[PDB]
């Protein structure tokens, strides 16, 4: 139950630094490991659900990607 779906954690981390400039892709990794335990293979995973994400058009794209990555969450 602390591990339910890399989106709800994804979705978790953006809503839990909802900051006008948008959630750090580090934030989101952060949050996630600070918060539930993961692995060196979940954080190849939340990458890949972030994007993935992204590329489904859930997460909104914000500036400095590449730089800070940052993600907004589309409500």
């Amino acid at each position: 139950g602390d591990h339910p779906k890399y989106s709800d954690m994804i979705v978790a981390a953006i809503q839990a630094e909802k900051n006008r400039a948008g959630s750090s892709r580090q934030s989101i990794q952060k949050y996630i490991k600070s918060h539930y335990k993961v692995g060196e293979n979940a954080d190849s995973q939340i990458k890949l659900s972030i994007k993935r994400l992204v590329t489904t058009g859930v997460l909104k794209q914000t500036k400095g990607v590449g730089a800070s990555g940052s993600f907004r969450l589309a409500k």
